[PDB]
RNA sequence: AGAGAGA
């Protein structure tokens, strides 16, 4: 499953992410964790939990690998 | 389930939480319950029952510790 | 269950509440019932079926007691 | 179950309703029929498929005797 | 059977033009083409687009259709 | 399933489909992966992991068959 | 709460 892989990737490798909602707000930050429904996600020092239904779109500074 | 360790956590501390909406709208108060659909804040004194899927992001006033 | 108690205070007790849309519009009125995906609102005696997924939040006039 | 009855009621009765979507858009008219994910809603003699997903709320002209 | 499909049907059918408004108001011309349980696809001047079912408000014919209610 | 067989198809003849989002912002890149909730797009290098839920409409370069 | 898409 891709979404899974992505997240736990950028998790284990601390890749800043810029996160856009569905609304266009923009959060950016290091994803701490994620489960079926919320990523957790760090902004210089703040946990946000976010709902996976308010994601639109996940663009990391470094690129994942993947399968 | 990190999601219900997160609103628990601070339920249980009294923690002061700002709720983003999906609306624009910024609420900011204490979690006093919710269930799988809906999280009750308490704003100033004031319930709201406000729809988790109205909401976008929930900043603590201080990090919550969890098991991941 | 939180929701359901909440609305069936309010109900009962003919709690004249806020209902603020997704869309940031705002609602002022009383409930009449509900199911899973709707509410019933009076507001000045006009009937209005709202589906919960347009719904942001309800802010009562006067706090729910829920166990 | 709320929703069928008003729907059905306002069907059979041809009530005009004011339909506001998610965006705030009305559209005005009588309901013809509906399903699980829409409802038929015809408007100055042209039909609509509306998503009850792009659905805020139904305002009736008369209210609707309900169970 | 439902009224989604027997619709959907009917207008790809007689390569009626529809109007579909989008969520954000947004509205597309076009003939669908097909249509699965979670998206339609229209053609809008010889151009497919892919839509979502989540993201369509309305589909509005110019010309109306039949119905079995 | 045309929406599986569209994703698909863009995939592997590697098109220019253009990505609407609800909130009508857009993106072109290429389709690189999908699963039941996202699709990874790859836009100017850079991969973009999208919710299907936020999705409004593709638009490819050259049509597709289906 | 009245509908044409670069957060």
């Amino acid at each position: 499953n891709i979404q899974d892989q992505f997240l736990n990737q950028i998790r284990k490798e601390n890749t800043y992410v810029t996160v856009f909602l569905l609304n266009g707000f923009q959060l950016r930050g290091q994803v701490k964790g994620f489960d079926n429904f919320t990523v957790l996600l760090e902004s210089e020092g703040k946990q946000q939990l976010i709902y996976k239904h308010a994601i639109s779109t996940f663009a990391p500074q470094k690129n994942v690998q993947l399968e």
